[PDB]
């Protein structure tokens, strides 16, 4: 009476497992995406972590904005399950996708949108700080659109393969207005800096549509959740949402 | 008489050459930075650009982020010109340096300290727009540290190379409050996400300091030029330091 599924999200650097019985609570694990991985090295890595629960699972929904990685997947589902996996996609119904091409928004954005405007409401503002740093707009039921930022590693890692000088300094909020050192001088420009920006995204978003939501999530947002304005710190919801799109 | 010196700013994708003869208004040329170059090499670019100027400089003056260049620099000072260049560092005297280590201070942003308090005074913020994006503190003759972000291409690049789905897009402010495509949302992101996180490192440092005045500067400044509230725009900021910092 409460079948277990496999929810995944499949990002750039790292690909999240979830399963539910009720689509209400979830136990994740999370493992690098890796480029050449095979669907028996992901259930060798999935093995020890699932256990028991491996053999209950009865369908499994994915979320993915990596296509070379899809086939592992669909040959996973097959192969340990005897089934095929329901892909998430821009679609109609619940949600009305006013942007120009629907078929282009990330699986994970559409996703998040999906869990939003099921479980929160109608309106709102989704930031998700994960490999890229996304801003999603959902007004009356319709997502408008949004942002694109590199993430806070992407951002440190870029000065330093993009520099001779400039060392890879950890992803930490400055607790100071002026850098004293290189390292203090990347930790202000790259994480409060890019706390910044998203602020300002967010509020001239506001002064159009007026005082949204905002709900964060992602693998990156826990180290300055209490740097930016948020109604709602929702880690689960890109998984809620592959949930809500595949299984109801 | 008024002699000609050769400035250099050896950047981490460009190198800009200039030549001035009173240290007021500048002649100047820009090239790639190229790894692997030569003496020789740079000065069969340069002979076609400065030519009969080649003849006439007295002196060469040089700062330099990218220290496996500057071995190029001093043999093609001594090679064409007999002369070793002088470089640029941060040492005591005109300008006092109130950060850790100032030793580890890039050249670049010495000779935009020095270039500022020679030139607009004891106090203010310099904003440079290059391959990283820095933000420089003065306050009463002193350097007080600041912020370093991945500058707009090195965003833009960083989030083409490190995602799977991104094209690479061209560096151009949103003209709307949330992006309909993908490349609408990047420049949302990356553009005026960036200017964002200037202004908000620049209003805290603001509040700490006072409403210093704002010097806008670099390569990649002009396409954002009427978005960042700044007094001064001064695109040669750097080359006037490196020549007073080399030649009063
Ligand atoms: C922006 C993203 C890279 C975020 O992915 P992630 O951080 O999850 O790896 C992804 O949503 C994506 O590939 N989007 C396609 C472009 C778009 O949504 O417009
Ligand atoms: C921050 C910089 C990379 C800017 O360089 P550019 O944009 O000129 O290539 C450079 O000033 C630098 O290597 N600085 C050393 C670290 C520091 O200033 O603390
Ligand atoms: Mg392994
Ligand atoms: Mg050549």
């Amino acid at each position: 009476m409460d079948p277990m599924y496999l929810l995944v999200d499949v990002g750039n650097t790292h690909s999240v497992f979830s399963i539910t019985e009720d689509g209400k609570t979830f136990r994740r694990w999370r493992l690098s995406t890796g480029v050449f991985q095979t669907e028996d090295e992901l259930f060798s890595h999935l093995h020890p972590l699932l256990g028991d629960a491996m053999r209950e699972i009865k369908g499994i929904g994915v979320a993915s904005v990596v296509p070379t990685q899809n086939t592992v997947i669909e040959r996973f589902s097959q192969k340990y399950f005897h089934i095929s996996p329901i892909w998430v996609k821009a679609k109609n119904g619940c949600v009305k996708w006013n942007v120009k091409n629907p078929s282009e928004v990330g699986a994970d954005r559409v996703a998040n949108v999906v869990a939003f405007v099921k479980e929160y409401g109608k309106n709102g503002i989704i930031i998700d700080m994960g490999t890229a740093t996304t801003v999603d707009l959902v007004v009356n039921g319709s997502y408008e659109g949004g942002a694109i930022l590199p993430g806070f590693f992407m951002m440190v890692h870029s000065l330093f393969r993009g520099t001779a000088k400039l060392p890879l300094v950890e992803v930490k909020p400055a607790d100071f207005v002026v850098g004293k050192d290189t390292e203090e001088n990347i930790r202000l420009g790259v994480v409060n800096g890019s706390v910044y920006a998203l602020e300002g995204i967010i509020g001239r978003i506001k002064e159009v549509y007026g005082d949204l939501p905002v709900v964060l999530t992602g693998g990156q947002s826990k180290i300055v959740k209490d740097m930016i304005k948020h109604e709602i710190f929702d880690e689960d919801l890109t998984i809620k949402g592959v949930y809500h799109f595949c299984f109801g």
